[PDB]
DNA sequence: AAGACGTGGAC
DNA sequence: GTCCACGTCT
């Protein structure tokens, strides 16, 4: 029944669709930015950023010649920030190899990093209606609520399943549009909590509602890590930093230097962590930092710093008023934050 | 397969 | 407290 499908998708679409600033246009770069920001992120968190880095970095080009602290202070606080190291990798990919043009070929453009079925879908479709499917959360969520599909969403192959799905019921006629417009519908109207089905235009397609449960769409299925946290400060006042590692947690981020501690052993681990000179005072304020898959217990302690030769290794000797110039995520500058307010 | 990988805001 | 939030790499 797709034709009908379409036709009722696409003009309730034209009514309804949000004048969103990545909707302007369709250049490929505004575009694939606007997708890589929006990956496990809100709209309306995403949007001041994403006008900042475009008001940064207007073309492809200006964001592949960046240097990377650049591109992460850009991205500072929009969690996922591997998200940007390998957009920025892959950018730099396509000045370089595909003459700064974003590739339309499916296979070449999923080659770069970051770049996965989704984003494959997503960009192509409506920088040049390439007829590729765009599966989100969203649209598994529609989906499975059109097609009353009971399959764990979290299961591998599941997108696999809806993949195909929207290659048959595709208008190959406008994909973008298409495309977008089961985004928007499941971003607008077929929502997680509560759908508003007696508004929705394609409700008569709809097997979920006939079955009067597409509340219960779609079917789908953390450990506590305890941290110490130094602040050492110069007769000067200047503070040292130091460069997460390029892997990993929060990679290639600047940090107040730390380690784990399992439990509240004590603040020796820290002081310890030598290679100069440092006594820490009595901690100051105790919170918690929560991720996806692990949280962070902070214990933050305050401490005096003496040279005893050059800072290097990854670490950084930092002026106060130069905090600002470096990205640091978000426990860290709740860290600087209490420190300061203590200060006081 | 299924875990690593940030963050904020509705509820 | 939970869910959003399959997105992509591994
Ligand atoms: S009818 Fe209700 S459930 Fe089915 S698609 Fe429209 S909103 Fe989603
Ligand atoms: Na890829």
């Amino acid at each position: 029944p797709a034709r009908e499908f379409q036709r009722d998708l696409l003009d309730w679409f034209a009514r309804e669709r949000r004048d969103l600033p990545w909707r302007k246009d369709r250049d490929p770069y505004k575009v694939w930015v606007s997708e890589v920001m929006l990956q496990q992120t809100r709209v309306e968190t995403v949007i001041p950023y994403f006008e900042q880095f475009i008001d940064r970095f207007p073309t492809l080009e200006a964001l592949a010649d960046a240097d990377e602290d650049e591109v992460l202070k850009a991205w500072e606080g929009l969690g996922y920030y591997s998200r940007v190291r390998n957009l920025h990798a892959a950018v730099k990919e396509v000045k370089t190899r595909y003459g700064g043009k974003v590739p339309d070929d499916p296979d070449e453009f999923s080659r770069l990093k970051g770049v996965g079925p989704y984003t494959v879908g997503a960009v192509l479709s409506l920088a040049y209606g390439v007829p590729e499917p765009a599966v989100d959360g969203n649209v598994m969520r529609v989906l499975s609520r059109l097609f009353l599909v009971t399959d764990d969403i979290a299961k591998c192959s599941t997108r696999k399943r809806f993949e195909q799905i929207v290659r048959e019921i595709m208008a190959y006629e406008n994909p973008g549009a298409f495309n977008e417009a089961l985004i928007e519908l499941g971003a607008l109207v077929c929502t997680p909590r509560r759908p508003s089905c007696l508004l929705c235009p394609v409700q008569a397609y709809c097997q979920a509602f006939a079955e009067g449960v597409a509340e219960e769409l779609p079917v789908k299925m953390v450990k506590q890590v305890p941290l110490a946290v130094a602040v050492l400060a110069d007769d000067e006042g200047r503070v040292l930093i130091r460069k997460r590692d390029s892997t990993g947690l929060l990679a290639n981020l600047w940090e107040f230097p730390s380690c784990e501690t399992d439990g509240a052993d004590g603040k020796e681990k820290l002081e310890q962590m030598v290679g100069l000179q440092v006594e820490l005072t009595e901690p100051i304020v105790s919170f918690e930092h929560a991720f996806s898959h692990l949280v962070w217990q902070l214990t933050v302690f305050p401490g005096r710093l003496v040279h005893g030769g050059p800072v290097e290794e990854p670490y950084r000797l930092a002026p106060e008023d130069e905090l600002k110039a470096y990205a640091f995520p978000v426990s860290h500058q709740r860290v600087w934050r209490e420190y300061k307010e203590w200060a006081s």
